[PDB]
């Protein structure tokens, strides 16, 4: 038993809700919140900008030190950093950004990072400003992630669509 509420169950291990991931995180304090990161950990907009703003820019400060020490992430890769006031940990995961021409097949590799964590609150990778089809992203999520994932979808309209078209 865990503290997530109001989720619709899609599969044995995948759950979905129309919610703002920022407010969802401040209420659950999940062990892991996933950020829709880029390779530079520049949290300017989308989910990343919203999460970072909710940390009063502490996420960005920590991220800049990480990059200065380690260099950029790989597309499809991830790193674990602090969750600040939102979660114990933040798993920064880089899905491919279609608006940069990145290979969509890397979306499966990106979701594989979720399997290193027993339970996660997460957005749909490569959705939103990353330009992928959220329905394809949901399919890859369901077919790749084996751990327990709670997907927060900000847009109510999108959410209804994802549910109604789910196979
Ligand atoms: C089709 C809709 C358009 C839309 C955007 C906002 C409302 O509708 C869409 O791309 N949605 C994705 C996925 C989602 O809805 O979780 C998304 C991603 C990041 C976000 C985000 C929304 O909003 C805040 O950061």
């Amino acid at each position: 038993v865990n503290s997530f509420s109001g989720y619709l169950k899609l599969t044995d291990n995948v759950y979905i809700k129309n919610a703002d991931i920022v407010e969802e995180a401040k209420k659950v304090k999940p062990t892991v919140v996933v950020n829709a990161a880029n390779v530079y950990l520049k949290h300017g907009g989308g989910v990343a900008g919203a999460l970072n703003k909710a940390t009063n820019n502490a996420m960005q400060v920590e991220s800049d030190d990480y990059i200065a020490t380690n260099g950029p992430l790989k597309v499809g890769g991830s790193c674990v950093l602090s969750g600040h006031n939102l979660a114990k940990h933040c798993l920064h995961v880089v899905g491919p950004n279609v608006n940069k021409g990145e290979d969509i097949q890397l979306l499966k590799s990106a979701y594989e990072n979720f399997n290193q964590h027993e339970v996660l609150l997460a957005p749909l990778l490569s959705a939103g400003i990353f330009g992928a089809d959220p329905i394809h992203s949901l399919r890859v999520c369901v077919d790749t992630v084996r751990t327990n994932v709670y997907l927060a979808v900000f847009d109510k309209n999108l959410y209804d669509k994802l549910v109604s078209s789910f196979l």
